This record gives structure tokens, sequence and C-alpha cells, in this order.
């Protein structure tokens, strides 16, 4: 199910790693090759994870996108795709971004969980995850895809880390028991009027079957999710651009909120 020599999964890392690091779009790379699978696109996601990784960067998380009904229609896909969080995509409550790190940013509402056991699928249901969860994290998603104005595919979103870029935490972090991830609502300010809003149950029907079919999709590769894992469940909110000069604060029902501002 690949395509790819291993030659150019490791120059596709490279160049794709280059565009985000190198704040530049890039064409998207099925453009080059057609043929490409998503077993070849992860590929080239965990070479860029490797590289990451190689540098000294901490992987601290992993996220999940196309978790809504409508964005996998979008995408042609059935299932959500996922990446992975490196340390320097964190931002703190009230934290500062500089856009002139990023090509074309946008925001997302989402929620947040952290692990305290192993999750692994095949076959990782609902009731297999909710002992699993030590607490929840509101947190907003920065997502800036290296291909230009949006266009793309999902293949090619999968191989751009499903275009990760900076995440920002904040808020009350409670344990599970406290919050009903289903009915959590959600409501996101830009510049000092409400702009988005929306509930857990946007991201799969409930933001812990997102965790399910996150340790499910790993096992494809024979990975799982580790005890203390960081995991950004999914869209709650529809994403909103952000420029230098933009304040936002995202209330989280119950759980106070996360800001940031942008130059
Ligand atoms: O849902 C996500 O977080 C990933 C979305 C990737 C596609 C995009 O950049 O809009
Ligand atoms: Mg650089
Ligand atoms: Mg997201």
């Amino acid at each position: 199910n690949r395509t790819l020599t291993r030659e150019q999964v490791l120059a596709l890392a490279e160049h794709i790693e280059n565009a985000e690091l190198n704040v530049h779009d890039i064409g998207k790379v099925t453009n080059d090759f057609p043929e490409m699978t998503f077993a070849d696109a992860y590929d080239v996601q965990w070479e860029i994870r490797r590289r990451k990784e190689a540098r000294g960067n901490k992987i601290v998380g992993l996220k999940m996108g196309l978790t809504s009904w409508a964005k996998m229609a979008q995408m042609g896909v059935e299932t959500p795709i996922y990446g992975f969080l490196a340390d320097y995509f964190s931002v703190p409550d009230g934290g500062v971004v500089d856009c002139s790190k990023l090509i074309h940013p946008k925001i997302e509402a989402e929620i947040s969980v952290v692990t305290k056991a192993p999750l692994h699928g095949p076959g990782c249901h609902l009731g297999d995850v909710i002992a699993a969860i030590d607490y929840v994290i509101p947190t907003v998603e920065v997502i800036d895809s290296r291909y230009e104005n949006f266009k793309f595919d999902p293949i090619s979103v999968v191989a751009d880390n499903a275009s990760s870029t900076r995440f920002i935490t904040g808020g009350r972090m409670a344990s599970l028991e406290e919050v009903d991830l289903r009915t959590l609502g959600v409501v996101m300010e830009k510049n000092g009027e409400v702009v988005e809003l929306g509930a857990g149950a946007a991201v799969l029907g409930h933001p812990l079957s997102s965790v399910a079919m996150l340790a499910n999709l790993l096992a494809e590769r024979g990975e799982h999710i580790p005890a203390g894992t960081f995991i950004m469940t999914g869209g709650i909110t529809a994403a909103v651009p952000v420029a230098p000069g933009d304040n936002i604060t995202v209330r989280y029902q119950g759980l106070g909120s996360v800001s940031a501002r942008f130059i």
C-alpha cells in the first residue's frame, strides 16, 4: 500500500518541513506524486517527526483532524486524520503569537485530554478510553497548512502533519468526571465580539470517541497512545483567520477561558 521509495520519503519530509520552518507555502505534493497513498503520507509525517526528535524537540502530544461529518465528506475520506505536536508549538494562556512565523493561520477551539494509562487499538471503544483520561484542557489550535491558498487534498495534508503549527492551552484543567465533554459549550470571541461557537459533540459525537479513533488509527502502524499523552481531540468551532493585532478569548462552559494576542 506504498508507492514512494525510501529516498522520496526522506526528501519529501525535508521539503515539507522546510516550508513550516522557513515560513513559505508549497504546491500540494500529490501534484508531483499523484499515486501517493495514505501510508506514504503517514510515512512522510512520521519522518518529519523523526527529524524534529533528532534535533532535540520533544513530541508533547497528538492531534486529530477532520473530526466532523462535514469535514470528512469534503475531503472524500471516511475517517479522521492525526498529526503530532512538537514542544515549540505550545503557547501559554494569554500569550503572544508571532504571525511572521506563520503563513496563513486560522484558529479552532478544541478540548484536549491528557491520558494516565496506555491505549491500544485495534478495536478501541469509548468504554476503553474513559478510565485512561487524567484530565481535560481547554485548547485553541492555530492551524496553518503549508499548501498555498489551502489548495490541497487529505493525503497531502497528512504529509504536512495535518497543518499543525501552534496550540494555546488555558482555562481550568479538570478531571474528566467533572466535565461533560459531549455537552461542553465553547464560545470564541475575536476582537471583542462573538464569532463562532459549538459543543463538544461536534467532535465525532463525543470528544472521547476521537481518542478511541486515534488509538485505532495508530494501531495500523503498530503504534499506540502511551500514558501521559496530550491529545487535541478536534475542532469544536469553525476555523477563523487571525492576523497581527488580533485578540482572541475563547470561553469554555464551566472551565474559564483561553486567550491569546497576535502580532
Ligand atoms: O482539523 C485539523 O486540525 C486539521 C485540518 C487540516 C486541514 C486544514 O488546514 O484546514
Ligand atoms: Mg527557520
Ligand atoms: Mg484542529
